[PDB]
Order: C-alpha cells, then structure tokens, then sequence
C-alpha cells in the first residue's frame, strides 16, 4: 500500500523507481525495487570520499593534485576553476560531494590507485563495507552511460542505503572523518529539488545526488526527524524506456521522498 | 494503514486526532474521526471573516470600529493596541485571521448582528454553506473553554474542511472577497509549527490555527502541491483526558500533516 | 545631526518625542528630550514587577490573589479571564509585563501595599534604583490620564532607561529574578509595532510598552545587537496638542527606533 | 557623521565600504565611496537580465537554451542540474538573479551576442542607461577574480545604484518586463544576511548580491519603507588588501544598511 504509490509515481513519470529505507528500532524497512540495479551516477562520489578518507590520514587531505584541462571531463564546476593551481585532495572531496564534480571524482579514484583508474579499489572499499552487489567500472563521465541491463557502474537502493548508513551513522569511519563526510553531504548544493524537496523543512537532510543518461536521477540521503531520529533514504530512478537522452525527473524523487516522509512521520 | 499511523500519532501524543481531506479527482477522501466533534477554537475566525465578506460590499472593510478596554477580554495582540485608534473591519479581519485576535473576532461577530452577539448569525452562515454540524455558541474567550463532550462551539474535521473548501476553492465568495481571505490565511503568523511544518517547503500552505484548553490544537489549511493542485486539510486534536491544563502538542499536527502529505504526493 | 531627525519625526507626527539610550563603553549616550517628563503609562509595569520580585522571596509568585469584576479596570486581557480563578502573583507579573494587563498591575501595586494603593512604595522602589525623578501616583487607568505638564505618573526617558538598564543589565535583581523579568519582557506581546518594528530582525528586542491619552505612546526596550551588545532604548512620546483624545502613534516609535538603530549599528 | 560611521565599519571589518543611496524628494543622496570602483561580481546579473529583457520580446523568455557539461565552469546551482534538460531564457534569468547562477549568466551574456561573448553588449547596455563608469570584461567566473585596482569588471555604488534605479523605479523597462525583474530580485535567496539583515523586517527589500575574491561582498537593493517609499541602496565592499582569499564580511553590509535605514527612517 506504500508500494501502490511508488508504482503510481513510476506510471506518472514513466520511470523505474528504486527506494530503500533501512529498518531501525521503530520502523519497518521501506523497499520498492530495493534490490534492482540502478546506475550509481554521481552517488558513488560519497562512498568514494569515504574510501579516500579511510585509506589515508587526515593529513592526506592537504596533498595538492595538479591536473590538466584534458583531465576535465563531465560536470566539474569547481575543478574547472582550478586547472592552473591544482586542488588538494580535501577540496577534491568537497567538490566531488557538494558539487558532484566529475573531475574531482576521477582524481580521487586515481588517488585510490589500481586498475581501471581506481574503480576496482573503490569497488573493493564497498566490499569492506559488506556491499557485494555494487560495482564501479568506469570513470566520469562513462559511468553514467551504461545501457540498461548492464551491471557495470550499478548499485541497488538496498546496498547503497546500507553503505551510507555505515558511513554516516555507523563506525565505517572514525569520528574525525565521519564528521567531514557528513559535513560535505550536509552542505551539498546539488540536491535541493530531490529528497530535500520531499521532506518537510524541519527534517534535516544530507544527501548525495546522481544523474546520468537514460533518465537516471538518484538521491541518497540521511534524514533526521524533527526529534533527531536518523533514517537512511535511498531513492534511485531511471527512465530507460525513453532511450539514452531520456530526461531525469527530479520531481519523481521529491515525490517518492514525501511518500517516505509520510511513512516515517 | 493511514488510520493505523494516525492511531500511533494519537498514542504517541496522548491526544485524539481528527483529520479530513476532501476527495479530489485524483485522490480519495482521507478521514480519521472526520465526523467526531472537536472544538473550533480560533479556526472559526476564518469562516467568520468569510461571513463578514459575504454579506457586505468590499467597501465595508473601511468602516471604523471603535471599542473600549472593556472589550479587551481575550488575547488580542492587535486589538489591544488600537483601543484609542479604533480599527477598520478590514483591519479586524486581518487581525482575526493572522493573529487569531480574540477581540477582533468578537467585533466581527458583533458586525454579524443578531442573538448571542453574532454567534447565531455566524452559525447560520455555516448552515447556508451546507455545514449542518458545526455550531458557535460563545464569544471569545468562552468558546475555547467548553468541557470535552460538550457540543457547544464544536465542529468536525469533515464539516470545517468542506466549509474551507467552498471558501477558498469553491464559489462561496466572489473572487474579490475570496482573494482577501486567501491572502490573510496565507500570511497567517500562527501556523508555522502545524500543517505548514508537516508539508514540504515547495507546497503552498494557507491556514488558520486554533488552540485551546484541554490540549486543543487545530489547523485548517488549503495546500497546493508543487504541481499547483489544491487540497483542503483539516487537522483537529485535543488532549481532553489530560484535563483543562493539558498542553497542546503542535508536533502532532505537523506529523499528521506529513502523513497526509505522503498520501497526496 | 540626530536631534534633527527626531525633531523631524516630531514634526511629521505632530508629537513630542523623548529618546534616551545610555552610553556604553564604545558609544555615546543618545538623548532627545531625555530629561523632559513623559507619562509612565504602562511602562511602569515592568519596574513594578522588578519591585515585587525584589521584596519577596520568590515563593510569593505562587500566592493566589483573588479579585472582583469591579476591580477590573482598564485593558486587562488576562485578568478578565481569571475572575473566579484568581491569579497568582507570578501570573500577575506575567500578565502585567507581557499583556500590559492593567488589573494585574493594580494588584501588584496593592501587593506592594501602603498609601495610594502601592504607588508610594513603587516610587520608593525607583528611588532605591537612583531614579529620584519618577513618580507613580495613581493606579490603572488613572495614571494614563494626567494632563500634560502634570508631573504625576511621569518618568523621563533618561530616568527609565537607567532604571531598565539596572534591571536587565545591572544587579538590581539577583540572577533568578532577573531571568523572570527578562523573560517576561522578552515574550511581551504588545510591542511588535514599536521599538521591535524599528530594529532589524537579527537584533533581539525585549520591551515594555505604555500607551495613554494625549497620544501617549512609549516603548522601553533592551536591545541586543547581532554581535550581542546590549543597549537600553527609552522612547516616549505624546501628542498633547491633539488633546486628551489624541491618538497614539506607534509608527513614530518604530521610526525613532530605526533612527537609533542606525547610530548603534 | 554618517561618513564617520562608515569609516568605523571599514575599520571594524578591515574592509573598503562603498555606499550610495540616490537622492529622492525628501532625502539627500547618501554617498561614501560612491564613485570609487568596486568589483561587480554577480550584481551585474540583475542589469544583465534587464539587458536581455530590453532586447527581446517577452516571447524570447520561453526559448530553450541547451548547453554541455563544458559550459559548467562556475558555481551554477540551477544550470548544473539542467545540462540534460536544457534551460529556458526565463529560467536562466531566474537562475542568474535568484541563485546567482554563473552558468546562467554566461548563457545570457551569450544571448546578448557580440565581442567578448556578450560582455561588450552588456557594457553597452549599461552605457545606454547613462552608466558611463561600469564595465564588464570577463564572463563567469573570471569576472570575480580581477585583482584590486584593476578596473575590469568594476562598477561604482553611484553607477549601479542609478542603473538599478532606472530598472526598478524608472522607465528603463516597460511595466511587464519590469515586474519580472522586480519579482526575481524580490525572491532572491542569497541576500538574507546583507541589506535585508540591516533593514527592519517591515521594510521591503529586493536585492542582488555579489561575492568574489579579495573579500568582495556587494548588495544592491531597492527598498520600500513601511509607508511604501522606494529607495535604492547600493552597498559594495571588499577586503582586497587581505589578499585573494580574504573572506567577505556580510555583516558589514547589514551594518552599513542599518546605518542607511536610520537616516532614511
Ligand atoms: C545548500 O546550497 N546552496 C547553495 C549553493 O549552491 N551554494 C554554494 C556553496 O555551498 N557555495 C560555496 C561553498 O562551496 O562554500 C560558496 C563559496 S565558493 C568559493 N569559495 C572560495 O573560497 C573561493 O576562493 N572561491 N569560490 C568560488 C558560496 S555559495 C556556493 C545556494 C546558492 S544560492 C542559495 N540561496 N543557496
Ligand atoms: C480562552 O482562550 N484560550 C486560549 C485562546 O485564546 N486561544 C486562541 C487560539 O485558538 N489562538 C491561537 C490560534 O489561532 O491557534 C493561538 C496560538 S498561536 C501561538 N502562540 C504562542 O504562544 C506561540 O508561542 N506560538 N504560536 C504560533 C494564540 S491564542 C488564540 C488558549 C490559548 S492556549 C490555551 N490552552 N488556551
Ligand atoms: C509574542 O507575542 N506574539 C503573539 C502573542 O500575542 N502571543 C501570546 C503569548 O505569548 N501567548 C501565550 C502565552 O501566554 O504563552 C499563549 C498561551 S494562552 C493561554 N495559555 C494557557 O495555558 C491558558 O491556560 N490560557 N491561555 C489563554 C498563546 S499566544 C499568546 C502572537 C499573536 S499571533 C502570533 N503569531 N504571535
Ligand atoms: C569566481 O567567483 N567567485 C565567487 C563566486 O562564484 N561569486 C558569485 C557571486 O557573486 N555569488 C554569490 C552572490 O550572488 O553574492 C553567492 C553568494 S551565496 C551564499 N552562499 C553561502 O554559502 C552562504 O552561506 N550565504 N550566501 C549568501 C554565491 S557565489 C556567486 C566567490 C564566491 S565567495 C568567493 N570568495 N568567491
């Protein structure tokens, strides 16, 4: 009867909607296509920064990474302003989470090192979290482009929600690093019209968006009730039936979120 | 399931909760104790103003109403400061709705004329709108003091939603007067922590609160979805079993609001 | 060049304006007719409360004072709701400051005891604060009605500002009682259009209004800058040239207040 | 004496303050560094939109503008979410004014056409309004990064105040387009802590902010007194001597505005 509304949202927006809200002490899990695969798009950038924070002392944030204009591919509002100066790892994190900067994501992946420009190590980091389903295989911007049915660069609402839960509410990171990740997510600039727009203002919402082709629009959020109770909300969506150029529907995610807000109220 | 969620709100907040949202083309009616009686409190001030607008040309709003300190018998944030100046009917309407001014309501009731200082005339106005259930019996401040179980000064969420629906979305008032009422409710200063607090920010909420003893807390709203689709939302609550001094719990109204929002999204 | 703006305001509103802002460490005193006499009106109710708190061991706030309808004189939104209940001193304090309740002020005056229904003791309380200038001679509502030029029931902006300064920023009261007075002033419901309306929202404003005949409109405030710097602002006004029935002008007080805010920024 | 207070602010905030308020019938102009050059930053986005409106029939607002990830080279809260969807000229105007979107500004500059990617046409539009002083030389984001003393991408408080005056209060724009601009400025989301924070809440403030390196913080506003009298407030500031990374002091602009309000009250 919650599922009835999500599928009505799917019909409204001609979209495939994936939602996961992990169970807590007081609420049952919310699952709609919780285990179907959806493309990460930029949502991997949040666990990416967690991986970077994990592998390395806080001090590593100050390392200056220089890069060239040839490295700038995909939306990079911050990295485009810093080719000449370079960027520290730390700000690369900042840009990757708060602005969904793709160049910053690629540099952080390279900083993870290893085959596929870091994707195997980032996949590995998710595994160290118990997420065996998700995988990152390409860099920005290729990871937004895989056709439907392709398992590359996909997660599921279930897996990615649980990952975020460990990163923000659990002990994946020592409190020092958990605060930095949580702060960047909290000051994200890309999610205003998604999960943030679907919850009442007095719910705190930290989130990481993802947007890609085939109408891919994701949002991963930690939301706090007015009473301060946290819930992890994974909302993922695509419109593959509309082809590569199918437009993402931000309103779809805000609606799905309001529905989740209604069950969490 | 929605009824189940309301029942938990009721249990959580030691309160009796009444919710009504009239059906639309796209949504079924939402009813929880839709036909149980709850005390008006200052929620009557909105149809009160409608009555004055209905039986008077607009220019009647400019009429100067003078009154004495002896008329200041209830909380009157605006009327208390204008004993020496007088106040126009227009100003009284504004004060009754936006500040829940009790003297302004009594003076608007007086402007209605008839037995009981306007209370029979205002009830009659509810009758001409098809509300056979509601009744206003006392003035400010007595109408907030009636004991639980007494039908005096009571309405139901069903009835008041239907009244508010005709006033804001229907043709109870010509567009002239409808705009003035809609504006006053829209700039209401008392409802931020009630239905407004439960709906996402991109929803428009115009509302009239009511608060009284026995933990009475009401909010009647017309809300517009981001798509611009209107809904009438009546939420009434009391904690009468907690006696006269029971504190109203606004968060219950915000929670009930969020649940409704989740079903309407 | 500030006197030029106040006298501008006086000319605009056909009014006598009295302004006093005590000097602080960094700012000079602001004085406009700071030492001319203005009628207390209800502004005495705030130091009245400080008097009651000063001479009683706090438990006295719970003492129940009963009164009769013949005792209800002048604007009394709270007292006229508690006749069969009576009202505790605490409630009377709260009513006198936050609602300017005149009946509550008279009962607190009586509770100070002595000739003239407490007015001599209250004057005496002011003397203990170093204000040798002010005097209270009548109860509500007579104290608002003295003709211009009559020294009875008058203070000066200078005098009341320093009095309020000691009550809120100094040590007239022990910290317990100072908290009760300040909180009452902070939640005052009567000053929204006076000093409060002249200062930017991010300046905190606690205040006590006074209004009377001859266009008497006062507001005494303690204001806190966005930096948290306190200032005492006494703004008093009458329009005696317009006779007993002269209307008070709140906008004069907000404008004068804005002028002050410009100097204190 | 106002100048002395502006100098204190300058000392207080280690900042250079530029203030202009054009004369009206009742008030003399307020000038402090009125003819000194300050960097535009995003305040140009307001006349930029007017330039687009001036050159185009309203019908042009619905024209769909498409762009690529390479166009996202500066902070673009709205445009970065619409690379796959594209954006309407109207949306771009809205985004440029209300969210200070850097990409929306560049597309609107491009919409003006001509040398420097629209920069010459925009400067010319300022020239056609009688602004002989101001110049736009770079697009976003370079136009925020000119070193102190460099005249590129600078205006004066005098010039921009007069430009803003003609746009909102004069006849630079026909009434239909003038309302769209005024509406966009009125719903600005970035000016809460500047001129708005320094004027009393009952003053109406529409504004366009600007922020850049060297501690640059501007706010240009049209403000209406409670009586509805309009005033243009140009406040510009930088902390250039503090180097590229100086950060802006919004409270300086709010404090400066409070000073202006006190003289205009
Ligand atoms: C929740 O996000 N809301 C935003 C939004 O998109 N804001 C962004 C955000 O967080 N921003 C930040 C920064 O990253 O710190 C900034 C600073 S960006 C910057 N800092 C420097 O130190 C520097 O040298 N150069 N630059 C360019 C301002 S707003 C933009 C917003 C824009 S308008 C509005 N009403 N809200
Ligand atoms: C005899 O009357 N008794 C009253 C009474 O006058 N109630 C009126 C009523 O319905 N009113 C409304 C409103 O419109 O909701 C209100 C509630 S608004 C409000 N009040 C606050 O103190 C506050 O901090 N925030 N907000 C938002 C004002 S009282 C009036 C009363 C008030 S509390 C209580 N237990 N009884
Ligand atoms: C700060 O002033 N602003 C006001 C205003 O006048 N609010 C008042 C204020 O502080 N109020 C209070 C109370 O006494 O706590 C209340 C409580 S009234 C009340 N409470 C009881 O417990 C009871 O037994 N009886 N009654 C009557 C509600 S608003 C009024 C206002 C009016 S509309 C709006 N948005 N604000
Ligand atoms: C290369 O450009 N450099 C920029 C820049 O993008 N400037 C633009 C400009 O003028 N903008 C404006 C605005 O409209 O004022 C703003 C101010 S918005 C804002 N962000 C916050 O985080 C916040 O807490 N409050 N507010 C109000 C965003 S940057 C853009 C910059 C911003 S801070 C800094 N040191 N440089």
């Amino acid at each position: 009867d919650l599922a009835d509304r999500f599928a009505e949202l799917e019909r409204r927006y001609d979209a495939r909607l994936g939602v996961y809200v992990p169970a807590t002490g007081t609420t049952a899990a919310i699952e709609y296509r919780a285990d179907e695969r959806f493309a990460f798009c930029s949502t991997f950038k949040a666990p990416l920064v967690a991986a970077v924070l994990h592998q390395n002392p806080l001090t590593h944030l100050d390392k200056l990474i220089t890069y060239t204009s040839d490295d700038i591919r995909s939306i990079s509002p911050v990295a485009q302003q810093h080719v000449q100066t370079g960027m520290t790892i730390g700000q690369l994190c900042d840009a990757a989470i708060r602005y969904s900067d793709g160049t910053a994501a690629n540099l952080l992946l390279a900083d993870l090192g290893g085959p596929g420009g870091g994707t195997a190590a980032f996949t590995g980091y998710l595994r160290s979290l118990g997420d065996t389903v998700s995988r990152l295989d390409a860099e920005e911007p290729e990871l937004n482009r895989d056709p439907p049915g392709d398992e590359r660069d996909t997660t599921t609402p279930h897996a990615i929600a649980l990952v975020l839960q460990q990163l923000v509410l659990g002990n994946a990171l020592p409190p020092d690093k958990r605060a930095l990740l949580t702060d960047w997510m909290a000051r994200n600039t890309t999610g205003a019209k998604r999960i943030r727009a679907g919850f009442p203002a007095d719910w705190k919402v930290i989130d990481k968006t993802g947007t890609g082709d085939y109408g891919r629009a994701n949002d991963i959020a930690v939301v706090w009730s007015p009473t301060g109770v946290p819930y992890v909300v994974a909302v993922m969506s695509d419109r593959a039936g509309g082809g590569y150029d199918a437009e993402p529907r931000e309103a779809l995610l805000a609606e799905a979120a309001t529905c989740v807000a209604g069950v969490l109220a």
